[PDB]
């Protein structure tokens, strides 16, 4: 039917937008949660005695990002953020079971 | 100093390795935050009467994909996995603030 092709081609559309997201993030989370053990190493090495020496060392080349103000202060906020993102969603996940 | 130099290679490394898998995660949840309210939609399209009787209409082309008897129950799965590792995660990522 003209009427019944209606129907598969919105659920074809809205599948396509979604599949793909769902996919994406289940591979994005595998492979952050292979890694996530380091991440209390590069938090605690940032303001730490350590980090603030070595960042004020008289290096002949340019100092690796890791010593700078900004780079590890701005790492720790994305995973701030992200931790509240997933605290959010985890119950409304629960709720589509 | 050629000990200095050791620590800030580690610490490098560490980051090299972490922070590309934290920006994909941010991003890939973002991308599937926009879409996440179509999910119910699909979920509840498998498995309904009108699914089933558009599946078992006479078609002169390759039905779409939705109509199959295993996708959408794949993606509900990967969607009830994901669940899971997103209750999982939360806490886990709470303590490290
Ligand atoms: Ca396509
Ligand atoms: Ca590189
Ligand atoms: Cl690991
Ligand atoms: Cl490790
Ligand atoms: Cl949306
Ligand atoms: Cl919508």
């Amino acid at each position: 039917m003209k009427q019944d092709q209606l129907i598969v081609e919105k659920m074809e559309q809205t599948y396509e937008a979604f599949s793909p997201k769902l996919a994406n993030l289940i591979e994005a989370l595998d492979a952050f949660k292979e890694h996530y053990e380091e991440y209390a190493t590069l938090r605690n090495f940032y303001s730490s005695d350590e980090w603030f020496r070595l960042a004020n060392q008289p290096w002949d080349d340019i100092p690796s990002g890791v010593l700078s103000e900004d780079l590890l202060f701005d790492m720790i906020g994305d995973h701030n953020q992200l931790a509240a993102d997933i605290a959010d969603l985890a119950p409304i996940m629960a709720k589509h079971m």
